[PDB]
């Protein structure tokens, strides 16, 4: 089936959904009025996306796998360019602050290991678990990162916490999974997708439970965004060549208008 990856941002929102199909990624773009395709065209069977804004102006980070080789593609307001990121392989990333910093999980070869970016080049962070799957969230509180790395082989997902003093295995309860979070609680959602079946698992502060979400697909992304104190939720589940986009605007999961 094919491969997703998403981000948001704003309030509008904006969204950019790339999918890996057939060796080639392409993207698809929402900016509040319908979707439309997006020029980004790159080689790649294996994709993750991060973004930030810097006042009004969006930052795009495409890492684009084939074999072990990882290519970054950077969006800055004036074309695509390749990124200087140096470590199919699968990966994960995330991003923080304005400079900004960036970490991206590789799984290769039944490990997960870490290259990270803090506006001084490249290099391997500390991080270095088994898994054959990996997906990642983070949040700031304060100048404070807090990383969630979700680690999975077979159908065991592992949850590992970076909180400023080392990583330690989480508390969460091969299968691909998507995470995301919002506010500084966190809350945070977990998709899984497990032989056709995407489930959901949830935090708010309190344990993880089981959310609302289920429904069909082999592989999953997901984006969120707060307006004010309400999450929105949109979740990429992708069956052979056909993506479906689940909404959460806090009245129900339904289906989106992506194509
Ligand atoms: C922090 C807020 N923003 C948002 C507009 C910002 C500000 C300045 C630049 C920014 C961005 O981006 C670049 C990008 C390049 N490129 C094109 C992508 C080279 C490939 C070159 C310069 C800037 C500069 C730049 C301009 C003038 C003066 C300063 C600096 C400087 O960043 O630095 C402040 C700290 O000391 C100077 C370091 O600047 C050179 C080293 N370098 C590369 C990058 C950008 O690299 C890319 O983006 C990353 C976030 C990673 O994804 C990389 O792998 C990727 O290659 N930022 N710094
Ligand atoms: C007896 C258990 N309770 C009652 C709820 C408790 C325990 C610790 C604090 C508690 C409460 O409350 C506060 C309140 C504040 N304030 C008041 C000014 C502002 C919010 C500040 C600190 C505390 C602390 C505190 C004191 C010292 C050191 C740390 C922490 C800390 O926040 O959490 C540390 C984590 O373990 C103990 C916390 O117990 C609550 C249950 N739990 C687990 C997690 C974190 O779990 C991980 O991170 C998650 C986001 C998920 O990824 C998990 O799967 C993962 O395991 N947070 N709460
Ligand atoms: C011409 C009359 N028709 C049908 C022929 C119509 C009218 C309103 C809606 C319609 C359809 O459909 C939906 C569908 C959704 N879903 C599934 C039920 C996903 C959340 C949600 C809303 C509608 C609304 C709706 C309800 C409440 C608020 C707004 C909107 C809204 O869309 O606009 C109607 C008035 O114009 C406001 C400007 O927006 C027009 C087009 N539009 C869609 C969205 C929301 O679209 C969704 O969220 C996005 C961020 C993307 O993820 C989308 O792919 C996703 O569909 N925002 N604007």
């Amino acid at each position: 089936s094919v491969q997703t990856a998403a981000t948001s941002w704003g309030t509008v929102p904006s969204i950019a959904v790339y999918t890996a199909n057939n060796g080639k990624i392409t993207e698809r773009c929402w900016d509040g009025k319908g979707w439309y395709t997006g020029a980004f065209n790159e080689p790649g069977d294996n994709v993750s996306v991060t973004s930030w804004l810097v006042g009004s102006a969006i930052h795009i980070r495409v890492y684009a796998s084939t074999g072990t080789t990882t290519t970054e593609w950077c969006w800055d307001g004036n074309g695509w360019t390749k990124g200087a990121y140096t470590s199919g392989d699968q990966t994960a990333a995330t991003s923080w602050g304005t400079v900004p910093s960036i970490a991206v999980y590789t799984a290769n070869n039944g490990k997960i290991t870490e290259r990270c970016w803090d506006g001084k080049g490249w290099y391997t962070g500390a991080f270095n678990e088994p898994g054959d799957n990996v997906s990642v969230t983070s949040w700031l509180v304060g100048s404070a990162i807090h990383i969630r790395v979700y680690a999975s082989t077979g159908t065991t997902t592992t949850e590992w916490c970076w909180d400023g003093n080392g990583w330690t295995k989480g508390a969460y309860t091969g299968d691909q999974t998507a995470a995301t979070s919002w506010g500084t609680v966190p809350s945070i959602a977990v998709y899984t997708a497990n032989n056709g079946k995407i489930t959901e698992r949830c935090w708010d502060g309190k344990g993880w439970y089981t959310g609302a979400f289920n429904e069909p697909g082999d592989n999953v992304s997901v984006t969120s965004w707060l307006v004010g104190s309400a999450i929105h939720i949109r979740v990429y589940a992708s069956t052979g060549t056909t993506t479906t986009e689940w909404c959460w605007d806090g009245n129900g999961w339904t289906k989106g208008a992506y194509t």
